[PDB]
């Protein structure tokens, strides 16, 4: 069984020369040769079976990834595990290799506007494909956006991902979150339990405003911070979007708070296509009801040039996950893995 860094990553012999390539969602990745396709592919160890929050993230990934099938989302090539439940302990999914992340791009290139342009397409090329199977992504940002070297796109970790789920969305002020917070939209602070089609917009969006300048647009260093960053720049919610939160602890909190005025995008973008400014405007919208929606976002006349419905994939079904993942005991989620892998075995 081969070696990286004293760690067991025991792939072969289907891959070979290991280089290791950094770590990730749960632990260590290599670039490797497939010795079939005859291309360098990317393969993450993944070691979940103590912690049933480890393994129920890992369940939801892989039902996901394999049941997607798009050019703007990682597909799964293969599984690597051991042949029998007893002697599983890592599982090692295999992806196309992808050489970077907006998250590495943004913090080395400036992207021209016809990148930011192609980029801002893809990226909801695929989320149409996510949301028309009913699914949310809920941590989209520049780390799970990954990049080859002709600028292809595709969406990763779909750990956080759920079944969306509006008439439940309501919660109340200050409800904890999982997902990354400089790309939560302000509604999580509030109301909202992130089920809901319009928290994957709002990343977007951040994604959107942290290509024209490099720089995250809202990076909180808190849970309220991070809702202090938005109203900075959006300002005072209006009195109808303030009328929409009923909860009372989060419409009083909004209403203690000094009336801000809006930034400009232009003052903050001053380099910025008009166009994507106006596009900006609607994923960046407060009220998440009035917020743009994918499909209307992919025919705004910044992305005129790329814009084909026909040629912008729906999901053959809607995804439903078979019980609730969130209390099954972590022997019931090795073994649910163990079937949901099955399929590349010998
Ligand atoms: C899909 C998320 C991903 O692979 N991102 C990443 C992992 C490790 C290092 N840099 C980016
Ligand atoms: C640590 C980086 C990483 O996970 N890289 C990666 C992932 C998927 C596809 N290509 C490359």
């Amino acid at each position: 069984p081969e070696m990286v860094r004293g760690q067991v990553f025991d792939v072969g012999p289907r891959y070979t020369n290991l280089s290791y390539i950094g770590e990730g969602a749960y632990g260590m990745v290599c670039s490797a040769y497939d010795n079939v396709n005859k291309v360098r592919v990317a393969i993450k160890k993944i070691s979940p079976f103590e912690h049933q929050t480890y393994c129920q993230r890992t369940l939801r990934e892989i039902k996901i990834l394999l049941r997607f099938r798009h050019e703007n989302i990682i597909g799964i090539n293969d599984i690597i595990r051991a042949p029998t439940i007893e002697q599983m302990k890592d599982v090692y999914i295999v992806q196309d290799l992808m050489e970077t992340d907006l998250y590495k791009l943004l913090k080395t290139q400036h992207l021209s506007n016809d990148h930011i342009c192609y980029f801002l397409y893809q990226i909801l090329r695929g989320l149409k494909y996510i949301h028309s199977a009913n699914v949310l992504h809920r941590d989209l940002k520049p780390s799970n956006l990954l990049l080859n070297t002709t600028c292809d796109l595709k969406i990763c970790d779909f750990g956080l991902a759920r079944v969306a789920d509006p008439d439940h969305d309501h919660t109340g002020f200050l409800t904890e979150y999982v997902a990354t917070r400089w790309y939560r939209a302000p509604e999580i602070m509030l109301n909202s339990k992130g089920y809901t089609k319009s928290i994957d917009i709002w990343s977007v969006g951040c994604i959107l405003a942290e290509m024209l300048s490099n720089r995250p647009i809202f990076p909180g260093k808190h849970y309220l911070d991070q809702l202090n960053h938005i109203l900075g720049i959006l300002g005072s919610p209006s009195q109808e979007d303030l009328n929409c939160i009923i909860n009372l602890k989060a419409r009083n909190y909004l209403l203690s708070l000094p009336h801000k005025n809006k930034v400009p995008w232009n003052r903050l973008f001053p380099n910025a296509d008009s166009k994507a400014l106006d596009l900006l405007d609607k994923m960046l919208t407060f009220n998440p009801h009035k917020r743009i929606e994918v499909e209307q976002a992919l025919a705004h006349p910044y992305l005129e040039q790329y814009y084909d419905p026909s040629d912008e994939p729906i999901a053959e079904a809607p995804f439903k996950f078979d019980m609730e993942l969130d209390d099954l005991p972590k022997e019931k989620l090795k073994e649910l893995i163990f079937e949901e892998t099955a399929r590349f075995q010998p």
